[PDB]
């Protein structure tokens, strides 16, 4: 028992504002002492994404697909406002959207529950993991206003040169609005792969929601694919594990979700993902207890982070010079969740267990009362919380450290 | 003991299976004792709908227009197995379907809340009234699979001969899928009118939710036509009553809805309303604690029912002679909401007083501790619920009957 390590490689992406300052402590205090895995490092501080024309970003994305596991701190996705603050060049796109794209596959959000920390939905006793397809659909579609009377028609035009296929969609007598969207069989099939794979690892059952009732052909295509794919390559594997796949009309699924105790992976389409994920986020409690994880369709490759932002407001009090109480846990979990993936590919039970023992030690700490402002507010309530109801970011980490070292001995 | 009577008229639409049995009970015990109402009765039982050949259903809908208010008992929609059981001549369309067509307007699901009945969401203290926009987004869209590589295009082809405008949406390479969809300015302008009408009438605020961050023109047109109407007709009136309107990203609204004490109307688009309504209504408890209410855009014609069906599972036990404990408040509250409209239109304040007392007393009765089998299940278990904890349908109604008199004190 000293420093244990493992000979694959983590790929660290460094990120900015408050999350950045926590990254730096997490590492020093809770991971580097007891683990020394070799690390290809990158630095996606917006500081540097302007200094490198958003090109450490794309370097780092492929950096992961090579090595198989990544940790990302949260980063600033530029608004137009953001440009004036730091620096000009292009008002850049979101690193998350870039890496997600380069790696293929799908992001899965996971709450982290404690017993003293209540939820808003009384029935939820277990984690509901939403996985979001994040491509096509309403998000890359053409929209338009209609001011004349006229027709809105659609044309499919064969590439080989066959019959344009034409559909009268509607004839406007006054004014209105109009829109078209696509999706591709490849992006869906990859969503499906990534999902089936994700539920299978974590030993949970799997729902996908559509509205094929209404959209017989478009939503059907999704249903029909997961149906196609489940029975080809996974059903047998599911039964062996003892889990399942089912499909639901979205309206069931949200009823089910609400009324069910939890413990499942929920495939959502791109818009159902944006919409539901905010509900869960608020509902489970603090966004500071949630981890995004990015899985590839081959299942063998991953990039995990927190599911919150950089915490700008807190960062401002860091600069003011003031004390702060940011939840480092999603971020700490980020590390453990990753490291645990690197452990299960290296056949490494020393590190694997340390990732369990740290996650257990964090939960047992919160459950014994030592927690942060945000979680104090989950138990008590925003207006009714006071200083000696929580710890600052520093004290939490040094509280979980000391608790950790004692449980490292007794074994 | 004078008994309140009325001046204008009220349309009773009568229903099917268990709720028809409960409907009769409420007029016998809770209504015709305490108030006299000129009623136009149309019976919309499945049998009668068959005999007349859906003729009464239409008959009834026009009546509502003429008079300005409808109360509706739950009615069976004809599907396959229903034609065999009922020996139907022709699988008649849904009656609400038929009715909502003729009247027009927008439905609002309002839930009934009781101190002692916990919700699934801890933060909810007051109602959250979703208004869904029926007219098709997705629900009137065209969709088809792409097999060949090729190109999805869109044309707007002006009816005045002018030069069309194309839009290349996508070039497929493998196969995929394509959808095109629409909405009218007028359909949205009537969704709006109705929501503003409703929110003012209730004295609640109104959130409109859309995704105009992405659908800048499409979901834009919703945001726009609302605020056009807001600060032309309604902003003076809402501020007087101490309410407001505001737009929000659909992302806010679900998160707000969750964090929020509540007490507002939420208008949302067809799809956004369909999906939420079914989690929302699960969160609040039994289905017997919610009312539906169509309100046309002027705000003068209205038609109100329970937000639940005919509860057939229990109608089989009523047939067999076993005790039943269907919950009646939704059904009752359809009567009180409908009369409450009838009353507000007749500037008729003695009836308005009744509609209030009955609503308040029904809550009192449950709050106190007499309830139906669902509400004991909410409070106590599913297990650990014994017979002393719930009244049967009849003996519950008759339990508020008493307490109504006890508070028939003005
Ligand atoms: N990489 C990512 O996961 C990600 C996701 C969304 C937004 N962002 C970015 O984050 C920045 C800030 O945006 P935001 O307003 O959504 O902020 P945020 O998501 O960091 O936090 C939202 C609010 O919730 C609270 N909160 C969230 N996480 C917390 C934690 N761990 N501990 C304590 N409190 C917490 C904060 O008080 C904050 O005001 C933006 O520049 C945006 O581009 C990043
Ligand atoms: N007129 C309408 O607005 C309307 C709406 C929905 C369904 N229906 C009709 O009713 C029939 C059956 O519908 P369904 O069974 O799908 O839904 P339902 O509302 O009849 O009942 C479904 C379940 O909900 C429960 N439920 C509903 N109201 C209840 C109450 N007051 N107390 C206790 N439990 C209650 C029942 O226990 C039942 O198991 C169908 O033939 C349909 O056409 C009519
Ligand atoms: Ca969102
Ligand atoms: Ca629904």
């Amino acid at each position: 028992s000293n420093k244990i390590s493992a000979t694959g490689v983590l790929v660290e992406l460094d990120g900015d504002e408050m999350t950045r300052v926590i990254w730096k402590k997490i590492k020093e205090t809770l991971i580097f002492p007891f683990v020394n895995v070799p690390i290809e490092y990158y630095d996606l501080s917006m500081e540097n994404r302007d200094k490198t024309e958003d090109r450490v970003t794309v370097e780092a994305a492929y950096a992961i697909k090579k090595h198989g596991v990544g940790v990302k701190c949260a980063t600033i996705t530029p608004d137009e406002a953001r440009v004036k603050e730091f620096n000009l060049k292009k008002m850049w796109r979101s690193p998350n959207g870039t890496i997600r794209t380069i790696l293929g596959g799908t992001v899965f959000r996971e709450p982290i529950i404690c017993s003293n920390v209540p939820r808003l939905v009384t029935t939820w006793k277990k984690p509901v993991v939403i996985g979001r397809h994040a491509f096509g659909d309403q998000y890359s579609a053409t929209d338009a206003v209609v001011k004349e009377p006229g027709t809105f028609e659609m044309r499919f035009i064969p590439a080989n040169g066959g019959e344009p296929k034409v559909y009268k969609v509607f004839d406007y007598k006054s004014g209105g609005v109009m829109m078209g969207m696509y999706n591709t069989d490849d992006s869906i099939r990859d969503f499906a792969r990534s999902c089936f794979e994700f539920a299978l690892a974590r030993k949970w059952p799997l729902y996908l929601s559509t509205k094929n009732t209404i959209l017989k052909h478009y939503d059907g295509r999704f249903k029909d694919i997961f149906a196609e794919m489940y029975k080809a390559l996974y059903e047998t594997k599911f039964k062996t594990c003892g889990i399942f796949y089912e499909h639901r009309l979205i309206d069931d699924m949200v009823a089910h979700c609400m009324r069910s105790e939890g413990g499942y992976v929920w495939a959502c389409k791109n818009y159902d993902g944006d919409v539901q994920s905010d509900s869960l986020a608020q509902g489970f409690g603090s966004l500071g207890m949630m981890t995004s994880i990015l899985m590839t369709p081959d299942g063998k490759t991953v990039e995990v982070e927190a599911a919150h932002g950089t915490v700008t407001r807190h960062y401002r009090d860091y600069q003011k010079g003031k004390e702060t109480s940011t939840n480092p846990v999603a971020s700490i979990f980020a590390w453990t969740r990753a490291l645990a993936h690197r452990a299960r590919v290296d056949n490494n039970n020393t590190l694997l267990e340390f990732t369990q023992r740290l996650e257990d030690v964090i939960i047992a700490t919160i459950e014994a009362g030592a927690m942060t402002e945000d979680l104090a507010i989950c138990i008590k309530g925003e207006k009714n919380v006071v200083r000696a109801d929580y710890l600052n970011t520093d004290e939490f980490i040094d509280a979980v450290s000391q608790r950790l070292k004692v449980a490292m001995q007794k074994s």
